[PDB]
């Protein structure tokens, strides 16, 4: 994958991992970039835009736990716009283990619905050109912090959401892989107060930083690999096997 | 654990899997067996009074997707009758890929909200007795049927779930394990949709392999119920009992 003269949308670009990853991104001489959060942050979207202001940066105020519907009544003014798209990152989440529905809404659901809206646009079956899905997941999707049991469930669901993606794309001409960042480098809800430290003991540990963290999903976004489930990790990226303990057979 | 004289809550009893894990359950002499279902089916609950009426069987009408609050007062009112509850099953599912949401909050978020609310009787932080969760996840847990990937996916969610409960017993004094079945021949896999309807055969191409009988399946239920393993997970599956290790990917060293 060659990012020169791409087509980005990008899911909460602005936020800790993404805003790393977009002044990358950024760098690559994109066509457009066009970002989806909650709300807007001017000071980054204009330092973003400086970096280099010949790529077309679009901002769109985006509730991620909107319906399937309201999704595509966007993605049809971005497309109507933009024509074609390359690669869609969803990079929205919430670590909250106090606030369970929500948690789920965000992290699970609201990717699935994205994703769910941009197939109505990509779907070769309907004559659509295809297209890429990278899904931030968690190595928390792997092993849980059990912990925070909820976020970490929630994860899990991503990472094989997105596996199984990966598996359709045969079918609907649309590829997907997961970036699975590990620790990296502020206190948040534990599932029934069962730890309220989490954020202190996991800090502690050794981590990584945003930066090369967002170097790393750069790297795996331009390997471009189906099916990748990538582990980033002590800054490093590595592509994780996942076991196969049952086979439907079909 | 020998389940003489225990008393058990059992979310999603009269479906296929649920029903004939009833039927095994009250073989054994269990002091009471509550049923909280969404719809009530007067026959079968007739059927397993009759098994052993030593059992005392009550029914509720309960659907999962309600507020924590709501399961929490229902709760209260079993737990003010009975006392104490030894065992909770939770075995609420769906199959339906053209319902998203749906399918997350009754195979995913509706499991993770009755855990909360009667944690809140169990805790032994609260000065509670602990209990044992017994979830009914699914083997598309591990590994999807990947033209259901919205309900694999909630699968996942809930093996990961229960896993973490298990790890939190020592803190909570509740333990828990997962039930993942196999292929089991139930109403859930007569007929089913496919997210976008990528393969509008697939309930055709499952059931074109080997699966086993909800009898089978209940036996086997029983029998891990039995064995009583906190952090097991259970694969059942071809009519076999199986418990499986979970690979370590990652490690947060908390
Ligand atoms: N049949 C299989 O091959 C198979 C394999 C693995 C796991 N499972 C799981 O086993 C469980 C039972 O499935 P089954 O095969 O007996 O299917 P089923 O359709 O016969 O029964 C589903 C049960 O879930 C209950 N339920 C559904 N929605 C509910 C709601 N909103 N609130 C409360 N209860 C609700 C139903 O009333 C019923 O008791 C499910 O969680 C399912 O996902 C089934």
């Amino acid at each position: 994958m060659d990012l020169t003269n791409k087509n980005v949308i990008f899911v909460a670009a602005l936020g800790g991992i993404g805003l790393d990853t977009s002044r990358e991104l950024v760098k690559r001489n994109l066509k457009n970039f066009v970002i989806l959060d909650r709300v807007e942050n001017p000071t980054a979207l204009a330092e973003l835009k400086a970096i280099n202001p010949k790529v077309n940066i679009t901002f769109h105020t985006y509730d991620v736990t909107v319906p399937v519907a309201e999704s595509k009544k966007l993605l049809k003014k971005i497309f109507d716009q933009l024509k074609t798209v390359d690669i869609l990152i969803n990079g929205a989440g919430i670590l909250d283990d106090h606030q369970i529905e929500r948690t789920i809404a965000i992290n699970f659901t609201g990717l699935v619905n994205v994703t769910t809206a941009i197939l109505d646009f990509w779907d070769k079956r309907k004559g659509g050109p295809g297209g890429i899905i990278a899904n931030i997941c968690s190595v928390t999707g792997f092993n849980a912090i059990h912990q925070v049991p909820v976020y970490s469930a929630s994860k899990a669901a991503v990472v094989s959401f997105t596996n199984s993606l990966a598996k359709l794309a045969p079918i609907t001409g649309v590829t997907a892989y997961s970036i699975n960042p590990g620790i990296t480098r502020h206190t948040f809800n534990s599932w029934l107060d069962v730890e309220p430290r989490v954020a202190e003991l996991l800090l502690s540990h050794p981590t990584q930083t945003s930066e090369q963290c967002g170097q790393n999903f750069v790297k795996a976004i331009e390997a471009n690999k189906n099916g990748a489930i990538w582990k980033l990790d002590l800054g490093t990226l590595e592509a994780i096997e996942w076991t196969k303990h049952w086979d439907s057979h079909i």
